[PDB]
């Protein structure tokens, strides 16, 4: 039975490392270099590295040339996310050498070309889900309510390799991830799911082990660790348990 991977996360606001609330544009706390923060992660055993480009996801500019740089510093996995949603903004993502690529509005907005992008792509890719309740929310759209299973089942039949949820409503929040949520799209998908959101204690992250044998592949963790909620440390020392 594989250890719940973890993926400690550096989101990039204006050249800065921050965590928002509940995603939402301007709830920003900064905490210093994000290059810094990628390093120290990776010196502490990370595997992974879940890197964010915020400005791409709001479409206030970029931080193309910070995202390639501190992927080009990494010598560990890198998961690159924010505003893949066009050739060209997938296209400088894959340039920066990351191990795989989230889209996540563009799985809503423009699901043919989405599909393409996995049709050409294949594991390259994996699709992040923004969930509230069961409907799936998207940068600049609105949603119909209640499409998580459809846009699961859809996106399975297109190949998609792999699914990072998001409880919206208690990411940034340190109120403890939603394990509810995640079993149940591990029960609908077989294909791995990455869990976020809410993270806030070392409890959260055994809860999560748990349910690796259920389809739980991994858990990026945000606010937990820039707020000193545990070291990555203890975290990566818990699920080797």
């Amino acid at each position: 039975v594989n250890k719940l991977e973890l993926l400690p996360a550096v989101d990039v606001r204006d050249g800065q490392a921050v965590r928002l609330v509940h995603g939402v544009s301007g709830s920003e706390t900064s905490y210093g270099s994000p290059l810094e923060a990628a390093l120290a992660w990776q010196a502490s055993g990370a595997e992974w590295l879940h890197l964010v480009d915020l400005d791409a996801a709001f479409g206030t500019g970029d931080n193309r040339a910070l995202v390639a740089e501190i992927t080009g510093a990494m010598d560990i996995k890198v998961e690159l996310s924010g505003g893949i949603r066009d050739d060209a903004s997938l296209a400088a993502a894959l340039a920066t050498g990351c191990t795989r690529v989230n889209l996540g509005t563009a799985a809503l907005e423009t699901p043919e070309w989405a599909a393409k992008a996995i049709a050409e792509h294949g594991d390259r890719i994996a699709v992040g889900l923004d969930v509230r309740g069961t409907t799936l929310k998207g940068r600049g759209w609105t949603s119909e309510g209640g499409d998580l299973y459809e846009t699961l089942a859809r996106l399975d039949s297109e190949g998609c390799a792999r699914y990072v949820v998001t409880d919206i409503g208690k990411d940034g929040t340190l109120t403890g991830p939603n394990l509810e949520l995640l079993k149940n799209v591990c029960a609908a998908t077989d294909r791995p799911v990455v869990a976020s959101g809410g993270i806030s204690s070392l409890e959260d992250l055994r809860a999560l082990a748990a349910l690796v044998p259920q389809g739980v592949e991994g858990a990026i963790v945000g606010k937990a660790l820039y707020a000193k909620a545990f070291t990555l440390e203890e975290a990566l020392k818990v699920v080797s348990a």
